[PDB]
DNA sequence: CCAGACGTT
DNA sequence: GTCTGG
DNA sequence: CCAGACGTT
DNA sequence: GTCTGG
């Protein structure tokens, strides 16, 4: 999963992540660095996606139960990195296989210190490679959803894709900004997407996986990696080939045939 | 020991 | 920074 | 992920 | 074929 859409106005996506911390508190998660988000049908790896992580994370003593959202870079960038520009990492960090992540230095020592994010998208976009032809067939990838004027109603209701991730924290050498930066975790595509790609990400299906996975204050590595495994509760549509270039930010990317 | 990799679809 | 391969 | 470059005096 | 930029 090298692609996603996630379009929807900053006060709309903070809305749908609207959530309860571990005493059932409804809380909408805190912002940081809320002029980084850049909505797009279209987001490729080197930009940036909301996630969210534990607010322990970013304050002394908080409740780990609650949540800050805030844009992370696609293409987890490990601290030791010695380069001045992230860009010029020289291994895949947009993905992060689940069978062998406790053997990945990359991602091994970050998701030791509890640095499990929840990756945000509208969903995803697969390119299906079929026998004996280079044509690769894009599809859309989602949550089942509530079965111009509707256009407004479905989007207002969106359910998220929560897609379990580790990010790191790079000090540029040549000094700046923390970069933040995210990987998405995969295992084997379940028998629904098997026909489409052998990957898929790791989705966390509800309320309860998405707090567990994001908890690091409560929920060890070996308990988190539990809720990392296929999900068969998800549908999809063929797209056109406008999504392939990632210059195309419509909403003709998601639209189906 | 040091050198060199550090990753995935 | 940390681990593997030599 | 795909698209597009891939080089020097 | 392989890598960078989006």
């Amino acid at each position: 999963c090298g692609r996603t859409s996630c379009h929807l106005p900053r006060d709309v996506l903070t809305r749908a992540c609207a959530y309860q911390d571990r005493r059932g508190q409804q809380r909408l998660p805190e912002w940081r660095d809320p002029d980084k988000y850049c909505p797009s049908y279209n987001k490729s790896p080197q930009s940036n996606s909301p996630v969210l992580l534990s607010r322990l994370h970013f304050e002394k003593d908080a409740d780990s139960s609650e949540r800050i959202i805030a844009p992370m870079r696609w293409g987890l960038v490990p601290s030791w990195f010695k380069e001045s520009d992230p860009s010029k990492l020289q291994f895949n960090t947009t993905n992060c296989r689940s069978d062998t992540v406790m053997e990945k230095r990359s991602f091994k020592v970050p998701l030791g210190k509890g640095r499990r994010c929840v990756v945000l998208a509208d969903g995803f976009y697969e390119w299906q490679r079929c026998q004996g032809t280079n044509q690769r067939q894009p599809y859309f990838i989602y949550f089942p959803q509530i079965k111009p004027e509707n256009w407004e109603k479905v989007w207002d209701n969106w359910r998220l894709l929560t897609m379990a991730g580790i990010f790191d924290c790079w000090e540029p050498p040549e000094g700046g900004d923390v970069l933040y930066s995210y990987t998405i975790i995969t295992v084997d595509s379940c028998k629904g997407l098997s026909d489409i790609h052998h990957r898929m990400p790791a989705i966390l299906d509800g309320e309860e996986a998405v707090s567990k996975w994001l908890d690091f204050g409560e929920v060890s590595t070996q308990e988190a990696l539990k809720l990392i495994h296929p999900t068969e509760n998800i549908t999809f549509h063929a797209v056109s080939s406008v999504v392939n270039n990632s210059r195309n930010n419509t909403p003709e990317c998601l639209a189906p045939v």
